[PDB]
């Protein structure tokens, strides 16, 4: 298919002072760019392996496909989850769901914060939608393992907790990065993803 | 190119009393057949996903491809590793390599036996060839994960220690199964795989 | 406090024709006994390592502790989940919860059956209780990994799908074993575990 | 036992300009300090669980013990592997082993460099000693999984490739950090670790 690096929907500095411009420029133009490129490389090798029926070659490529393929997915969603006009709380049916499933908005933040802080190593924190049960669910994933591909849950809000997402600004203090990132969350997109899961 | 269940090179009862016909008949005609057929199904689903660039669908299918693809691979080699004319010890350059890398033939047996008994759950014990280092190496693998695809080693001799491989005859006592199987090892084939990697 | 193999609450043949006596006799007196004894051995080695602060020795032993410790746990619950007076459906608050969380009793069976058949390799299928969310949840676990220790869910009903649990009687056809086992499920005990978590 | 943060054997800035002082101060006083403290917390909970025979509690703590316990080990070794007087190449029996097992010193650097660059996520690159085979071996480990505890190999040289080890200075360009770190390698310690493995 030939995957492409999506244009960022805002200037690299639109999220200051919560997430500085230096990070956004590295995260999009270097890190995300690397996942896409290698993903394109990986898929071409796999197409060859399928045509030859080289099952060994297919399995050796799996780690690279899940890693870079996941990277493309997770960051492509992540950018839309942030916005200079973001922050505050959601409204409408999403807020009603957060109240029902978690009790309140502040308790949801605490649990998703804890999931993101609890990730041991590199990974992501996620708010997702469980189609089968029809309710919200928090989950964490290691490295770039994607939410939907590995768990079946539909991503609504993702928090990147790889050190490159915050270290330059917040150093080892991951909890400050989590507290600041709530200021730029684009609940308008999260709502769309939530409403999309329902008929 | 569709994958097919290979014919067994000997009668189902050619390995009695070491491995009874009921095991060999179920192991080949029931267990192996299902991995192959399902692999063909998975490869069709995967090819569809690759053509659309659906990275989510590709990642969700990986387990079924590694499991059944590995199952097809592992059993296809396993059958060639056994023969009614087998047993005894190898000769030639293979025996010289086993002496050099493991000390003696009896020490290699202890090491591969120990690795195979050590599998916690289902898996396989393997003697393999490390191309980069140019020597023999034993490894164990879980479920139907294939050796070469996950480790880079070239499979020479595989021991299936899934319970369906022996339970009917030896029940829970895997060490009795391991003791019996050495009498039907096709050292003529193991040598062929070994000499092929060297040049 | 040393761990001990619990006595089976019924004769080895009390579950015929659903689970023959030969399976029950091997499963309890051979398989379960080994996990317990080895667990006692592992705990002694681990206690020695902890007292010396040998973190290396502690980490190297973790697999043996999770495997045999889980094996002891899982089987000790499994035996209580079966009874010759079992079968049929549950009643009371447990049945109401199954209807609310899964739709109906027949839908819960399909979901737990599907989860148990889906185990690739050895493992267990579980119905569990999520304390935080306060509802039922199905999960599968590999090898002898215990439910509560790895997921936080309280085990209510476990289905052992290790091949030694059924192969002698049903051979490779796990769906026949799953079909038969529902007739001996001790819904009286499953309820007791459920009501204990609620207050 | 009560583990303690070892004093660093040199000033935070003794490795400039290869590894700046800001990193060394964060890496030792914040990151390494966190692993120790939580490790002490984890071991106390485990001592309680062993005395009560709470096997569930033991397994729930395993991730925390391997993570922080490994962190203490890996960094405690890492500091001794660097030195302001470091760099260059080793001599004596270690260099002879590197020539025999890898071909040359430059080829060893390429392979250990590649292993360190290849780590997907957080982890470590290692040169180790295989006691059984009596030769050197390169391996990578994810997160803080320790070499000896998980593979049996004796650590000789470890390369920390967690992003916090280099990002502030080298940003996303991990390969530059690897090229620079060769300038401060304390081969005097690596030799001691190597000679210790031999009688
Ligand atoms: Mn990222
Ligand atoms: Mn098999
Ligand atoms: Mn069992
Ligand atoms: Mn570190």
């Amino acid at each position: 298919m030939k995957h492409s690096l999506p244009d960022l929907p805002y200037d690299y500095g639109a999220l200051e002072p919560h997430i500085n411009a230096q990070i956004m420029q590295l995260h999009h133009s270097k890190h995300h760019a690397a996942y896409v490129n290698n993903l394109n490389v990986t898929e071409e090798k796999y197409q060859e392996a399928l045509a030859k029926g080289d099952v060994t070659a297919q399995i050796a490529l799996q780690p690279a496909l899940k890693f870079n393929g996941g990277g493309h997915i997770n960051h492509s969603i992540f950018w839309t989850n942030l916005s200079p006009n973001g922050g505050g709380e959601p409204k409408g049916e999403l807020l009603e769901a957060i109240k029902r499933d978690f009790g309140s908005f502040d308790k949801f933040k605490e649990k998703l914060t804890a999931a993101s802080v609890g990730v041991q190593g590199s990974g992501w924190g996620w708010l997702g939608f469980n189609k089968e049960r029809g309710h919200l669910q928090i989950a964490a994933c290691p490295n770039q393992d994607p939410l939907q591909g590995t768990t079946g849950l539909i991503p609504l809000l993702g928090i990147d907790v790889w050190e490159h997402a915050y270290y330059l600004q917040y150093k080892n203090v991951r909890p400050d990065y989590l507290k600041a990132i709530w200021n730029v969350i684009n609940w308008e997109n999260v709502t769309e993803r939530y409403m999309a899961c329902k008929k």
